């Protein structure tokens, strides 16, 4: 199948199998032609981590001679690529334009579930040991077989020392490598940064491109470090009686890894000590944020570097996550002499190797706190090029996947890592207010907005952006950021006034399985036969292709999560900082959102749900102190991806064919809404239409699309009056004051100007302003999900779309600017250029001549 | 490379066509010399 087949089909009544099969098919279409990774690293990065999702859109009015947009093309992107905070040396208290005063820490714990190991075949040495200990002996003190009796049963005089150590694993050869592949994928994605290029709370700050230079940083209070002890095989043997225990003891020594001396010098080794330890032992920043950050205007002007970029730090997503791995690791190094020199950090002496003052057989096993002490490539203030910091990860992934792992492990790792792949800001939502004719029938009359924050001053700011980034507002917005499945955070970090402090809560956002280092040592000491040829997927051996797969899977996860929130009627205000203080309805909506997510995860991922999505962080909200909720009804569903991406992943259709013209003659399809007062006087008596129920949408999925055509209006830019309010309102019988307006999720004019580029590159020469159209100068767009079909999670009641003055008949169709969307198949220019370079004009020589295989 | 040549022009593309359209004065002359031509040398000297 192709994207043309998927864009021509919609959702069906059994909706979970449909969505899961659609997501699997879309995963099957994530190809980036690994040959490209050998010619264009940067283009491969851009194509892999920042998907485009092209779409077409237009507006339609009824009785206007004005010419509006009809078939414009844009490219929708989701997620935060990096984060912008104040620098560590910032002393003042005044707010900075786009610079947060602290970032969240999405802390991940250790999964109680252990990934199931699959069978392995023994190497000739392992088979020798197996057929050895299985042989029948006759003890008799004449020979050495009797040494298991006269000497401890952990003796190495019948087997070898390695055979005695690996005896339990020789008896049961099993292995599993998804825990390390998940961390490799997460490390690559968080270091480079996926998504749209937005890198701050403000929707106007964007990343110019994927960064090319990083800076390391050390923080004693914030880093989640682990202890390393380096020895030699001969020195490690002499610690114990005469042989080393098959099971590592408690105290470091919590884990043990055996590395041949030929593999220590590989670039993969420092990234191998990592990805199994607890992270992040060090923090990564963009080298100079003054050159990788741009500001995008309302109309599309890309300006000079950030107004106060001299006091800002560009954190990578690497700094926004916290993983729990092994806390104590014994690096053993087997097959080395007593003069061995540690080749990665000066002043670090291996126990049993070279001593400080030219000495031999060093006698102390010093404990090193954090991966930054050893591996001078991860030192405190080190400027690192992107390629030489990612080469180790690439080599590690390729070696493990092509030697020790199978296809199932790689797929499981991709699906698990997709859950922690993207970070989204708070959901901004507007509110149109209510028509004047219902001023006496409302509790939410004035139009308003929430979490709408932009910082560009080059152009005119939209009237809906009214957020002033104060300290309390900063904290409230920070505690609203969510993972693809919707999990927020309660942990945080702050490095301000040269003081660094992290607040980590006992409630984690998820869990990842621990990596068994015994399998690592067995494979790297060639006791297991390598699994070569057990990779039938061509994208599973690269990493960049795999990372593209998990990024696409994560965007699919968040699109399906937003769709489930609409289906389960989960308000967008259930994920703010005040989700627990406002009203218990948040937990009542969670009680269905959890069922939806649990079914999806049990049907697609195949991993335990409690590791990927809990309600723990949702139920531990803090509400801050002095941030008051905007007067907005809870009519907007949870949404982080714009509509085009949602209908790409789910198959929804929102074209212009669902907008009605319908000169009205009869009364079919209309209802009369009456409100009588105390003495019996009729005070409303308006025309209305019945909003569809979820049952009707289940039996007819087009009804939702028409619903989108009936309650959607293009958001104005310079005024707070939406033309839909001039004609229609919402009548809710279950509200004390039944009249209400429309909410919608509003992204930004700048975030949509960022959609005018086929690729997420904006420095100065990109023209984000759409010429010859000029419509975007007054009306922005409406990329929101439609109004929630139910305002009660448990009990179904019918509300109405009511007229404001009876001059406009709801059956006649909208009288305002109605947007319409469509998913389009349109590759980018640079993508086609790369395709030409890697397929049409690929000479190589290893494909011209080494094609017989 | 933002604009793909295969996608077609992004500028103002002119298009032309040859049309059959007589002028007003040409039609007036045609009416004068054919529709309302009395003469006398064509009404009577037509046997040749």
């Amino acid at each position: 199948k192709t994207l043309y087949n998927y864009y021509s089909e919609g959702p069906s009544t059994p909706i979970m199998p449909h969505l899961v099969n659609r997501l699997r098919g879309l995963d099957a279409l994530a190809k980036i032609d690994a040959t490209l990774t050998k010619v264009d690293m940067n283009a491969a990065y851009i194509f892999a981590l920042r998907p485009t999702f092209p779409y077409s859109y237009g507006y339609k009015q009824r009785f206007s001679n004005r010419r509006l947009t009809t078939s414009a093309v844009c490219y929708a992107r989701t997620g935060l690529s990096s984060f912008l905070t104040v620098n560590k040396t910032y002393t003042s208290n005044s707010p900075l334009k786009g610079g947060s005063r602290g970032w969240p820490i999405f802390n991940v714990g250790v999964s109680p579930h252990v990934a199931e190991p699959h069978m392995r075949t023994l190497s000739p040495i392992g088979l020798e040991v197996f057929s050895q200990n299985l042989a029948t002996f006759s003890k008799t003190l004449l020979t050495a077989s009797s040494k298991v009796f006269t000497q401890s049963l952990y003796t190495a005089d019948i087997l070898s020392i390695f055979g005695e150590v690996f005896l339990p694993h020789v008896m049961q050869p099993v292995s599993n490598y998804t825990p390390i592949l998940v961390r490799a994928l997460l490390a690559l994605i968080h270091i480079l940064g996926p998504g749209s290029g937005n890198c701050s709370l403000s929707s106007s700050i964007f990343e110019s491109s994927i960064p090319q230079f990083f800076t390391v940083s050390h923080s004693t209070n914030m880093s989640n470090r682990t202890r390393y002890c380096l020895h030699t095989w001969s020195a490690y043997k002499d610690m114990f009686r005469n042989g080393i225990p098959p099971q590592s003891t408690l105290p470091g020594s919590s884990a043990r890894v055996l590395i041949p001396a030929a593999l220590v010098t590989s670039p993969m080794f420092p990234w191998l000590l990592a990805l199994v330890s607890s992270g992040p032992q060090f923090f990564l920043y963009s080298k100079d944020a003054s050159i990788n950050t741009v500001d995008i205007g309302s109309r599309g002007r890309i300006t000079s570097p950030i107004p106060d970029v001299a006091n800002l730090d560009l954190h990578r997503l690497w700094n926004l996550f916290r993983f729990d791995g092994h806390r104590y690791i014994d690096v053993v190094i087997v097959g080395v002499d007593r003069d061995y020199v540690w080749p990665y950090q000066n002043g670090v002496y291996v126990h049993g190797g070279k001593g400080p003052n030219g000495t031999d057989n060093y006698g102390n096993a010093d404990v090193h706190d954090g991966i930054g002490t050893i591996f001078s490539s991860f030192n405190d203030n080190v400027n690192v090029q992107t390629s030489d910091l990612i080469l180790g990860l690439l080599t590690l992934w390729n070696h493990i996947t092509t030697t020790y792992a199978t296809e199932e492990e790689v797929t499981m790792a991709i699906k698990i890592a997709a859950a922690f792949a993207l970070v989204y800001p708070v959901q901004p939502i507007v509110y149109s207010g209510c028509p004047r004719a219902f001023q006496s029938h409302t509790s939410y009359y004035q139009p308003s907005s929430e979490n709408c924050y932009t910082t560009d001053t080059a152009e005119v700011k939209s009237t809906w952006d009214t957020v002033e980034l104060s300290v309390q507002v900063n904290n409230a917005m920070v505690l609203g950021m969510t993972l693809p499945f919707g999990q927020p955070t309660v942990s945080s970090a702050q490095w301000f006034n040269n003081i660094d402090k992290a607040e980590i809560s006992m409630f984690k956002v998820g869990n990842l399985p621990l990596q068994n280092l015994d399998y690592l040592s067995l494979d790297m000491m060639e006791f297991y036969a390598p699994t070569t040829g057990q990779l039938y997927d061509i994208r599973s051996d690269n990493l960049i292709l795999s990372a593209h797969r998990t990024v696409n899977l994560g965007i699919g996860y968040t699109a399906l999560a937003d769709f489930f929130a609409y289906l389960a009627s989960v308000p967008a205000q259930s994920f703010y900082h005040d989700r627990m203080v406002t009203s218990p309805i948040s937990k009542q909506t969670y009680s269905v959102y959890e069922r939806f997510i649990e079914r999806f995860v049990d049907d697609f991922v195949g991993w335990d749900r409690c590791d990927l999505f809990n309600l723990d962080t949702l139920l531990a909200a803090k509400r801050i102190a002095g941030v008051a909720s905007s007067p907005i009804p809870w009519h907007c569903s949870l949404q982080r991806c714009p509509l085009p991406i949602i209908m790409h992943y789910t198959g929804l259709h929102f074209g212009q064919e669902h907008i009605t013209v319908r000169d009205v003659a009869g009364v079919e399809g209309l209802q009369q809404i009456v409100m009588r007062n105390d003495q019996g006087k009729i005070v409303v008596d308006a025309l209305g239409t019945a909003a569809p129920s979820r049952l009707a949408v289940k039996l007819d999925w087009s009804r939702l699309s028409a619903w989108y055509s009936d309650t959607t209006c293009a958001i104005p830019l310079s005024d707070r009056v939406m033309e839909i309010i001039n004609y229609a309102a919402i009548w809710d019988p279950t509200q004390e004051r039944r009249a209400t307006g429309f909410v919608y999720t509003y992204f930004s004019p700048n975030f949509l100007s960022s959609f005018n580029a086929s690729e997420p590159i904006f420095n100065t020469s990109i023209n984000l302003t759409p010429p010859y159209d000029d419509t975007s100068h007054t009306v922005i767009q409406n990329l929101s999900m439609p109004q929630m079909l139910s305002f009660d999670p448990y009990y179904e009641s019918t509300f109405y779309v009511v007229s404001a003055d009876n001059e406009w008949i709801p059956t006649s169709g909208p009288a305002w600017k109605v947007p319409y969307l469509e998913n389009v198949v349109k590759r980018s220019g640079r993508r086609l250029l790369a395709e030409l370079r890697i397929a049409s004009n690929n000479g190589s020589g290893d494909r011209t001549f080494l094609d017989d295989v």
